[PDB]
């Protein structure tokens, strides 16, 4: 666990809805690179399970199309903390949210690592980067991407 | 002139030798996304000529193969800015230096920028990055890449 920093008191019912993926950053630079690297992922939205499961809505550039992608992150012992089900087991962690404007997270395997700033409306919103790059200056980062209000509105933030 | 920011007192001979480019940042996500990006370049010599002017060796990852490239810039009347020879004007400036182990500059046209954090030796130099990064919250980065020591004695840093 290279990330030491989660949400105390997550309530993952309140974190329901619209997001964008404002900045992204990975441990590694080919982790992000290209439009096809395998995390370089676009939120559009989170649905929690009345179970307290997450389902993910994103879109990742696959093929030469922008794809829809649906995806599950299964519930842990720790409210901040989630299983997706890939090969190895992978882990996200929330790290901080304040529900309404802003939510910070990781996702890690057992090496390597990408995290994000995701926003709620089509804007910079520089507290919200503030809290993103100092969550990861404690963070071993290699590559850093951040994304404009008019790829924001764009399929794969084209 | 996005930047504004300059090393006054340059003394650009004191530049010569040997640098890394242990960290790069861009306007423009594109303008260093992939491995043969237009302006993801390697510094690995400045060599200053006796009018002045500054001969930079450097690598570029061109058509599958990591190429050397030299290239002039020219001198002004600003000690700190150069010209390169492109089909559009192209601005060098120094922003910083303490000659013996870091360099900052950026490269701009006339709308968009490249910059660099610069090192002697192969090594991780965090004040330098902090440096690198203070300089770089004053501009509208939206790409950053940092290289670790292996990457760093490796041909276009692979
Ligand atoms: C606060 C919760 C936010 C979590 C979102 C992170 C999910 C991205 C992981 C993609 C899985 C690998 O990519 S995939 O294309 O194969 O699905
Ligand atoms: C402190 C001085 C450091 C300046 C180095 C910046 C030069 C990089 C510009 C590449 C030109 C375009 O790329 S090229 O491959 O066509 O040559």
């Amino acid at each position: 666990l290279i990330v030491t920093q989660t949400m105390k008191g997550l309530d993952i019912q309140k974190v329901a809805g619209t997001w964008y993926s404002l900045a992204m950053a990975a441990s590694d630079i080919s982790l992000l690179d290209a439009q096809s690297a395998p995390l370089r992922v676009y939120v559009e939205e989170l649905k929690p399970t009345p179970e307290g499961d997450l389902e993910i809505l994103l879109q990742k550039w696959e093929n030469d199309e922008c794809a829809q992608k649906k995806i599950i992150a299964e519930k842990t012992k720790i409210p901040a903390v989630f299983k997706i089900d890939a090969l190895n087991e992978n882990k996200v962690l929330v790290l901080d949210t304040d529900y309404k404007k802003y939510l910070l997270f990781c996702m890690e395997n057992s090496q390597s690592l990408v995290c994000q700033c995701l926003v709620r409306t089509p804007e910079v919103d520089d507290e919200a980067l503030e809290k993103f790059d100092k969550a990861l200056k404690a963070l071993p980062m290699h590559i850093r991407l951040s994304f404009n209000p008019t790829q924001l509105e764009e399929q794969c933030h084209i």
